[PDB]
């Protein structure tokens, strides 16, 4: 679990959005596993606007942060789960690092701010949904 809170927005994994997230929907994209909802309070996070390929992510299944080198956002095949059919997920960045079911929502940050959130994983891999192209989160 986990979310990004920026301005009057909350960014979560679409497959983990709550009834309240859907009732206050701003934007969602099943192909990216993202959903943004509106909030009444001002957020705590700021968003990176960069091309960094290294950073640090939070891994809830280890209660620890780990450094990672990650690929550029791209279209990557993701096998079927209880939440989605087998499909291509877009704006996804892969890295080598621990992740297991439950780790979605952990934030990935570089020196410039929030880069994205954990969205996929498996066998020593971790995939992050990028948010750096969502320029409207800042306005
Ligand atoms: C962090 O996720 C994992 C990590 C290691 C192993 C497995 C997983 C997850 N598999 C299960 C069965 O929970 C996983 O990758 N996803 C499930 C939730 C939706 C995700 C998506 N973006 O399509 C895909
Ligand atoms: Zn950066």
């Amino acid at each position: 679990s986990g979310a990004i809170y920026v301005g009057n927005y909350r960014v979560v994994n679409r497959h983990l959005a709550t009834h309240n997230d859907w009732a206050n929907l701003v934007w969602e994209d099943s192909s990216r596993d993202l959903l943004v909802s509106s909030t009444t309070a001002q957020g705590c996070d700021t968003i990176a606007r960069c091309d960094c390929q290294t950073g640090v992510y939070y891994c809830s299944s280890r209660r620890k942060h780990y450094p990672v080198s990650f690929s550029k956002p791209s279209l990557i095949f993701v096998e079927a789960s209880e939440y989605y059919p087998a499909r291509y997920q877009s704006h996804l960045m892969l890295a080598v690092g621990h992740s297991e079911p439950g780790d979605c929502g952990g934030i990935l940050r570089c020196q410039h701010g929030v880069v994205g959130i954990v969205s996929t994983g498996g066998n020593g891999l971790v995939g992050f949904a990028d948010v750096r192209d969502l320029l409207w989160l800042d306005e």
